[PDB]
Formats: C-alpha cells, sequence, structure tokens
C-alpha cells in the first residue's frame, strides 16, 4: 500500500506545506515523502485511501503531477 510520484512543480517549501497539509491526512495517508533535489514524491496511503485521493486533494491544493 504505497504510491510513487514526482511533482515537476517542486523547487520550494511553501508548495510542501501546502501539499502536507492536504496530504498529511487523506483518510488514508501513512506518510508523504517529498523530494526537491530529485523532483520526487513517495507516499503510503492505506486502505481508505487511493492515488486518486491524494491527487484530487494534491491536485486541488494547487499542485501538479503527471
Amino acid at each position: 500500500m504505497k504510491a510513487t510520484f514526482q511533482v515537476p512543480s517542486i523547487t520550494c517549501n511553501h508548495c510542501v506545506d501546502k501539499i502536507e497539509k492536504f496530504v498529511g491526512e487523506i483518510e488514508g495517508v501513512s506518510f508523504i515523502d517529498v523530494s526537491v533535489e530529485k523532483k520526487s514524491v513517495v507516499v503510503e496511503f492505506d486502505a481508505p485511501a487511493t492515488q486518486d485521493l491524494i491527487k484530487e486533494a494534491l491536485l486541488d491544493a494547487g499542485q501538479e503531477v503527471v
């Protein structure tokens, strides 16, 4: 139960705080991992979540991920 994405619009802390505030708890988030120098993002989600939940939240939060 883990996910691995990448936010091409990284390179900042304000974005991490915004995505962490939303992703910090998406009714099924184990741990939101982010990589600025690598421009990657690894998030763990439990059974009450889905990569469509972290996207709907992270995307609606103001972040982009392909």
